[PDB]
RNA sequence: GCCCGGAUGGUGGAAUCGGUAGACACAAGGGAUCCCUCGGCGCGCGCUGUGCGGGUUCAAGUCCCGCUCCGGGUACCA
């Protein structure tokens, strides 16, 4: 043990030891109690940034802690390797997506090894290899056989010249991000998984996930959006087809004053033939973007169809309009408007002078005031013929029933959740195992032909995908005839939905999952990833686990017992617009900034001389180039400093705006820990401790040690407030540095304390603690050392602190034997001259005593 | 727009079930890796102070009603 702490002479040594003894490689040991601690797997984007560091440090803190409690901990790592970025990056780099990705993986792997996360590298997976995606192919063909898969027309973003489909990240400020041509809606048939067949189960089972946070549970209920209502069918005067709408407010029906139909609805197309105002508005509607966001800010717009639908309870002709907020693709392409009682309908009717009819009374039973806005609150009905007078429940049921009677309405459960579109028309993904025969029939790729392998050795022109460009690739023979395979590939969420199960058995060749293995490990005891994955990934992940359950491959109902969503690590983001309108994101450390009197950024240049557009803080990521790589710091300070500082910044679940200021604190603290063990072990082996011979100064200090163990255990294991854990450990280190380490008792006691501190820091700063555990001569490798237990008999307190308030203002603090009555505390409180000062002239009207904590004398 | 979160000294944050505001740290200043000062306004004291406005309570960073700004997601970024 060198006096000075040189992490560079330590971290790599300890890292080689973990690779040689395979410390973190585990099996299905049934003699041990398992713990599966899983962190959401990285997309191999290029480099790690502090967002990954945060996520993976949290997971490793939990993994090592659980291992010290004596459990068999899987903590696996892999690469969620398909996706969009590799395509653009390939072109920009005169490469192909496959090798760019494998190098990215080689690199990030090395970065992860150098932060010393105790992964089971024997179970590493890469989702872009056929050894992986073959099973999702097979699986998807089983889903099609069970009737959970179908094809429908779906709106996509489409640069009409390049004739290529764009993701929404790629459409910008109107136009595309390549060139000056405007994106367009295009309806393209695509493959869908009926996640809506599992909607109720997904909704209901949220009430069983008592160790998931409510943020995520609510976000998911509201996303599923279950609803009971009615579907009403209308006839239309000079049109031989019916219209169907769905409403949750059948009670407001008699106030339906118009219908809206989608730009692409057949009726609007028929009408647009003879109406050039309508036709121009429909052609206008192709530029409506595919995205709830921009779809809901847009000005609401419409044209009258000229057609007139018959209200089936009043027999009153009501106009049908075409409107830019009703989409053929989601629902029946028609809605009914009740402007008196739906705010969006009010605003449309206000704009285009449509009749706004009130049919629901206010809470006190007079007619509502509709001059400024729709009345949305449920109420008694008037203006509603035979339904007048009924309350909300009643009117719902009578209108529903009348409507059923007539045979034009029906009750219906309905969800905001839509089925899951898994077709992409991009190269870099798992191919979808369907086939079209010469016939024209469609079926699954048969089993003798799985996996359908994506070729890796390609040249990419940007424009097309090479599996569509070469028409020989799609050629095959099925049922003894020429057949063509599908050249669309899977949504890369498909691979991130079952990886947690494959990590249990990654080299099993006989099928998707070794169920013995999978059931030993599952369910995941803790799942750690970003709050960004609240809905999408986490819904598909649960949906998929259920589908595997229904296939009989896993016993659990839910995949993950506890979920821990970390906050996002944020960074400023900047760009300049290039020569042909390409956005060029610049990194914060290249950006020269002049700043507000309040701290907000006012101007910004790069070194080369470009006015940057400042976009604010946002998640670190390669997309916007605002990632800070940890690699520089690790080589300056050590992995243990970077790790400690991340966990000390802020609590795991809070979103953190990254800053560099603060690392020295972490580095200096580690030098003090090092210096303390060094000075203590340099002096030799220690006497056995004599618990009950201690000075009172020693009893006090042994109490703070044991109280720290209790708090840190709770902070890591139950609260996951790592910052407070670390803070409690610093406090203690501060007292330990002031304790004289001189007689044998002091030295025995410092040994206990230090053995405990070192073990407690271990999950956070394992390289330094592995080393220090050897200088203190602890048993074996710290990686398997037992986690420390607080001795209750050391933590007994004799006295406690009471705050004395007077009308709620603190006037003193007093120590008072724990065993103290209210009468005792008043008296003592009375002795304080500053309390006395505020009791003269006045009377004690009331007294509040919170046992052992606070006295408040309420005073006139 | 809609759904979910957030805001505390120059800075990151602490206060775990409504009960001491600023633990533990970074920066800064002064002194010899160690000390010491460190919310604001005016001394071994008083007032005030948790984004803004009201409210409940003996007591509010915490709870109630109404807002601003910031971030996450919004179904083809992952
Ligand atoms: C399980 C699948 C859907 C995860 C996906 N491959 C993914 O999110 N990959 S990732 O972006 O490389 O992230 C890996 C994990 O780190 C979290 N994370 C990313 N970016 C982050 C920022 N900027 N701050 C905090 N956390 C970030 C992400 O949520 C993943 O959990
Ligand atoms: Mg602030
Ligand atoms: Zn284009």
């Amino acid at each position: 043990m060198q006096e000075q702490y040189r992490p560079e002479e330590i971290e790599s040594k300890v890292q080689l030891h973990w690779d040689e003894k395979r410390t973190f490689e585990v099996t299905e040991d049934e003699s041990k109690e398992k713990y599966y601690c899983l962190s959401m797997l990285p997309y191999p984007s290029g480099r790690l940034h502090m967002g990954h560091v945060r996520n993976y440090t949290i997971g490793d803190v939990i993994a090592r802690y659980q291992r010290m409690l004596g459990k068999n901990v899987l903590q696996p790592i892999g690469w969620d390797a398909f996706g969009l970025p590799a395509e653009g990056a390939a072109v920009k780099n005169n490469t192909a997506p496959a090798p760019w990705t494998y190098d990215n993986i080689a690199y990030m792997k090395n970065q992860l090894k150098m932060l010393g996360f105790g992964y089971d590298w024997s179970r590493e997976l890469a989702t872009c290899t056929p050894e992986y995606y073959r099973w999702e192919q097979k699986f998807f063909t089983e889903l099609y056989k069970k009737g959970l898969v179908y094809k429908k027309t779906s709106a996509v973003n489409w640069c009409p010249n390049d004739q290529t489909v764009l993701a929404n990240e790629q459409v910008i400020d109107g136009c595309c991000w390549r060139c000056d041509t405007k994106v367009e809606r295009k309806e393209i048939p695509q493959w869908f998984i009926k996640i809506t067949a599992y909607a109720d189960e997904l909704l209901n089972d949220l009430d069983k996930l008592d160790h998931w946070p409510d943020t995520v549970k609510t976000m998911q209920r509201n996303w599923i959006g279950r609803s009971e209502g009615v579907e009403i069918t209308f006839n239309v005067n000079d049109y031989d087809n019916t219209l169907t709408v769905y409403t949750t407010r059948p009670d407001t029906f008699m106030g339906c004053t118009y219908l809206a139909v989608a730009a692409g609805h057949p009726l609007a197309q028929k009408a647009a033939e003879n109406n050039p105002e309508l036709a121009a508005f429909i052609d206008e509607c192709r530029n409506t973007k595919v995205a709830e966001a921009e779809m809901a800010t847009m000005e609401k717009k419409g044209v009258d169809t000229g057609f007139k639908a018959v209200h089936p309870l009043t027999g009153e002709e009501i106009p049908v309009w075409a409107a830019n907020f009703v989409l053929m693709e989601y629902g029946t392409g028609a809605v009914m408007a009740v402007p008196g009682h739906d705010q969006r309908d009010y605003e449309f009717a206000s704009k285009y002078g449509l009749n706004i009819k009130p049919v629901i009374l206010a809470a006190d039973g007079s007619e509502p005031d509709l001059s400024q806005q729709a009345l949305t609150e449920k109420g008694v009905l008037f203006n509603s013929g035979e339904f007048n007078g009924l309350d909300h429940e009643a009117a719902f049921n009578a209108i529903a029933d009348k409507l059923t009677a007539m045979g034009v309405g029906e009750r219906k459960v309905n969800y905001r959740l839509r089925d899951w579109g898994v077709s992409r028309q991009r190269y870099w993904g798992a191919p979808i195992p369907m086939v079209t025969l010469e016939d024209g029939t469609v079926m699954p790729t048969p089993d003798d032909q799985l996996p359908v392998i994506l070729p890796e050795d390609v040249v990419m022109d940007g424009i097309t995908s090479p599996i569509k460009a070469d028409p020989e690739w799609a050629k095959t023979t099925v049922n003894g005839m020429p057949a063509l395979r599908e050249t669309d590939t899977f949504d890369t969420f498909m691979e991130s939905s079952w990886y947690y199960a494959r990590y249990t058995c990654p080299q099993y060749k006989e099928g998707m999952l070794d169920s013995e293995a999978a059931n030993y490990w599952l369910p995941v005891d803790i799942y750690i990833g970003g709050i960004e994955h609240a809905i999408m990934h986490l819904l598909y992940f649960r949906f998929f686990h259920k589908l595997m359950r229904d296939a009989g491959m896993v016993n659990s109902d839910e995949p993950a017992k506890q979920l821990l969503c970390q906050g996002m690590v944020l960074a400023d983001a900047f760009y300049y617009v290039g020569e042909n309108g390409e956005r060029n994101w610049v990194s914060p450390v290249d950006a020269i900034v002049e700043r507000d009197e309040k701290g907000r950024i006012v101007k910004a240049k790069d070194a080369a001389g470009h006015e940057l557009v400042y976009t604010g803080m946002s998640k670190m990521s390669k997309s916007k180039n605002n990632g800070i790589d940890p690699q520089v710091m690790v080589e300056r300070y050590g992995a243990d400093t970077v790790r400690l500082f991340m966990m000390f910044a802020s609590p795991a679940d809070m979103t953190l705006e990254w800053q560099e200021s603060g690392v020295e604190g972490a580095n200096r603290f580690l030098k003090r820990v090092w210096k303390l063990v060094y000075e203590h072990t340099a002096k030799g082996d220690v006497a056995a401790l004599n618990v009950d011979a201690l000075t009172e100064n020693q009893k006090a200090l042994r109490r703070d040690v044991h109280k720290t163990i209790a708090k840190v255990t709770d902070d890591i294991g139950r609260r996951q407030t790592f910052n407070t854990a670390i803070a409690a450990i610093m406090e203690l280190m501060n007292k330990l540095a002031k304790a004289p380490t001189d007689g044998e008792q002091d030295r025995a006691l410092m040994q206990e304390a230090l053995l405990a501190v070192v073990r407690m820091l271990n999950p956070f700063t394992p390289h330094i603690c592995f080393t220090l555990w050897q200088e203190l001569k602890g048993e074996g490798d710290i990686d398997n050392a037992p986690w420390p237990v607080a001795d209750e008999k050391a933590m007994v307190e004799d006295s406690t602190l009471v705050v004395v308030q007077v009308n709620g203002k603190v006037r003193a603090k007093i120590t008072v034997p724990v065993d103290a009555t209210e009468e005792q505390v008043r008296e003592r409180a009375g002795q304080e001259h500053l309390v006395a000062k505020y009791l003269d002239g006045v009377t004690v009207r009331k007294v509040i005593y919170v046992p052992g904590k606070l006295l408040n004398l309420v005073v006139g």
